[PDB]
């Protein structure tokens, strides 16, 4: 039993709800919140930014030290790094990003991030700014992730169509 509330069951190990992450993580408190993070955990705007902004910009500082001292990560890649007031632990994951050009088939790779931790609250990776076609990415979570993911969906709207068109 976990104290993650109102969430639709898409499969054993799956669950989705309309939610904005940011309030979710605050009232969860999850051991492991997702963040839909670049390569050069550049926290502008997106899943990342609303992340961010509800650390007071520790997140990007933090972000900013490991940058200098680890280089950039992969696209497909992560790291764990803190969860600040939102969560024990942030796992940064780079999803493909569409409006870069960056191979979709790389999203079957940053999901498998996710099964390195038993639970996760986590956002649609490469959905919203990033460009990918959510439903798709919905499919590659459910066909890659075997760990406990509870995924946010910030439009009511899409995550009506999300639930509607599941398999
Ligand atoms: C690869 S991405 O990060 O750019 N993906 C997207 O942006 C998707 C999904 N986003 C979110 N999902 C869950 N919780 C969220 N809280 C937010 C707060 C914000 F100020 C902006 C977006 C979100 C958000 C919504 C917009 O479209």
């Amino acid at each position: 039993v976990n104290s993650f509330s109102g969430y639709l069951k898409l499969t054993d190990n799956v669950y989705i709800k309309n939610a904005d992450i940011v309030e979710e993580a605050k009232k969860v408190k999850p051991t492991v919140v997702v963040n839909a993070a670049n390569v050069y955990l550049k926290h502008g705007g997106g899943v990342a930014g609303a992340l961010n902004k509800a650390t007071n910009n520790a997140m990007q500082v933090e972000s900013d030290d490991y940058i200098a001292t680890n280089g950039p990560l992969k696209v497909g890649g992560s790291c764990v790094l803190s969860g600040h007031n939102l969560a024990k632990h942030c796992l940064h994951v780079v999803g493909p990003n569409v409006n870069k050009g960056e191979d979709i088939q790389l999203l079957k790779s940053a999901y498998e991030n996710f099964n390195q931790h038993e639970v996760l609250l986590a956002p649609l990776l490469s959905a919203g700014i990033f460009g990918a076609d959510p439903i798709h990415s919905l499919r590659v979570c459910v066909d890659t992730v075997r760990t406990n993911v509870y995924l946010a969906v910030f439009d009511k709207n899409l995550y009506d169509k999300l639930v509607s068109s599941f398999l």
